[PDB]
């Protein structure tokens, strides 16, 4: 029915993950999802227990599952250690072993939460944009690449199958939202841009259901500050995606609000944007919105349950208004806010 | 003082004319020996000659001390073959003169915070100069090309290329707040890493100037959350295109953003906005970006810094007193130009 690997890891990870589970448990019960999950050691919580960051039962409970609900990893106790044993590269091994080529990051400014944004209210109102970013190609992994005394070079390269697959994801995401996709390239100057555009156009042919439009990267940066509310789904290569999803991530005005999904060949991974936050670890104050919204994401993208995920979304939106956490100017601790999410979910 | 005026298309002529009106006034007051000549460029040139950058305009440009440039393009030209695009005309202008350094200041004038997309508290005091490398990087790098299977472009810089654009930004910061942010991707890319190490090497020649490094993705967050923290920013061609474009929307009207392009040949001065065909020939275009560009011209082409700052004084005051329509006021191009000229006369007869 619903098989889930839970990797809470380090710091606030365990706390915010436990919060998501309450929500998932509340759902399973009232809706009958047949939720099956197990908990797996990960990051520094595993380096202490299995001399490794991403160990034997975890590697395999990952392959076995239909989805991975990740907390966050790293901390104070684990600083300045090898690329071998590093928590932050356990993340990279996890993400690679599943061949995850697409990163989906939504920035939503919730009703009533306009004041938080660094944009003026008028501009901030009604922003909900899903940036989809190609993740295993582009300039970051392109060749030729090198450096000498005299110069350095790097290659932004994309092949047809790399653009196609990421574009379908974005197209499939659009079918479940508002049926509008914007594709981002540098088509007026670069051969890769023009190749990107044309391929996404070819893929679009199979989705006349979805409105498709093309924006250049430099002008996309003007639009996300000037009128971000105009967008639904946005798809782009790796470096532009990095740049523009980071840009969009600031629009809501709190890091604790940001969920992430990573899709591909293997087992999908849902996780908060934020880190293990050892500065506020175990003070009972960590805002679980990001992990819960990661659980929502897990429902829509790994299991087909789109109406259910919108329920979790609507529950979370109402709670942020009613009992805002400290990072929002509010006063509600993790526990009390989760209970607020459940009151709304029980209605 | 020998200028080549390249008015261009749409509002281009309109706003360039207002810039000239400010210049003739200055020439009268101060005795500049201003000499200028008007050349076809962009769509205008395509209609008369079939190419965006004719030999006659190439020669005018080569032979003057500065170019004052409006803007190019419009529906009549936009989707044309490449050899003859308004856009290609631009690249040809910049390459001919080898203008490697694109200087783009974004300023929220005292009292104009309400205009910004950003909350008043965050737009307050913003004044950031993006120094963008203009002749190199991924946009001109080889190998490049496309087949049915794949496509590739090459982000690459060499040492003397990073060095000279670096020098320009340190010299710029030295006449400002003495703070440079260099921007790379040193954490993932070889080119980032080389960019960074080379800027540090140039930084040692400017001990009075504080030098800091930021990744492009991070910069992009920082320019929205805390843009007022920055003085000078220096970066490559694509990151510069992106970040300076981002910064250009912070003031809240593209009517307000001037720019300079400086290199080996004749420097080019131009508003950041396009040809605004929605409003062209309606007499409402804001001439600020053009007037400020002519002020950049006076400092960087002619060493008339105190004049350039006076011009910026008269503009800032006029913005407040009689705002143009893009600021919520009613002041047409000419009416606004007059207000500027009156504050210029008034501040000078003191
Ligand atoms: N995606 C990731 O897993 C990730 C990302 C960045 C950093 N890290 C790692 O985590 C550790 C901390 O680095 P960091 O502090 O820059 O990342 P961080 O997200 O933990 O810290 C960001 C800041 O925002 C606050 N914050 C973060 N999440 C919050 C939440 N859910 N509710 C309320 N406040 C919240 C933190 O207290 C901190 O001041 C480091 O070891 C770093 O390497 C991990
Ligand atoms: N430097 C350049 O030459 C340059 C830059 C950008 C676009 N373009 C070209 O110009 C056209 C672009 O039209 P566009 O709408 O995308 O960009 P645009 O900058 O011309 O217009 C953007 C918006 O700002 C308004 N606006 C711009 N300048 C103004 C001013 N000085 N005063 C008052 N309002 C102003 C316009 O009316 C429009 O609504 C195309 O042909 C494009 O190729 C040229
Ligand atoms: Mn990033
Ligand atoms: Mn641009």
């Amino acid at each position: 029915s619903m098989k889930v690997a839970v990797l809470p890891g380090d710091g606030i990870g365990p706390e915010v993950t436990e919060a998501a589970l309450k929500v998932l448990r509340a759902l399973d019960e009232a809706e009958g999802l047949g939720l099956a999950y197990e908990v797996f050691p990960f990051g520094g919580a595993a380096i202490d227990a299995f001399g490794e960051p991403f160990p034997e039962p975890t590697r395999k409970g990952v392959e076995e599952a239909e989805a991975v609900l990740l907390g966050s990893v790293g901390g104070p106790k684990w600083d300045g250690l090898p690329r071998k044993i590093r928590p932050e590269t356990g993340l990279l091994s996890l993400r690679k072993s599943q061949d995850l080529f697409a990163n989906l990051r939504p920035a939503k400014v919730f009703p009533g939460l306009e004041r938080l944004s660094p944009l003026k209210e008028e501009i901030a109102r009604g922003v909900d944009v899903l940036i989809v970013r190609e993740l295993t190609g582009g300039i970051y992994f392109g060749e030729p690449r090198g450096m000498s005394e005299a110069e350095a070079w790097n290659t932004e390269r994309y092949s047809k199958p790399e653009v196609e697959r990421v574009a379908r994801v974005a197209f499939e995401a659009a079918r479940k939202r508002r049926k509008h996709v914007v594709s981002v390239d540098k088509a007026n100057v670069l051969e890769v841009g023009e190749f990107w555009r044309k391929t996404v156009e070819e893929v679009g042919r199979g989705y006349p259901d979805v409105a498709l439009e093309h924006q250049y990267v430099d002008a996309m940066a003007m639009h996300l500050v000037r009128s971000p509310a105009r967008f639904d789904v946005v798809v782009t290569g790796n470096i532009f995606g990095d740049i523009l999803s980071d840009l969009a991530s600031v629009l809501p005005g709190s890091l604790g609000l940001l969920p992430s999904a990573s899709l591909g060949r293997g087992t999908p991974v849902f996780e908060p944007v934020h880190g293990s936050a050892p500065d506020i670890a175990g003070k009972g104050i960590a805002n679980p919105t990001a992990a819960i919204l990661s659980a929502a994401m897990m429902l829509e993208h790994a299991f087909g349950l789109v109406e259910l995920a919108r329920k979790v979304e609507d529950a979370v939106a109402k709670a942020l208004l009613e009992t805002p956490p400290p990072d929002l100017g509010g006063s509600a601790g993790t526990e009390a806010f989760t209970a607020t999410v459940l009151r709304h979910l029980a209605a």
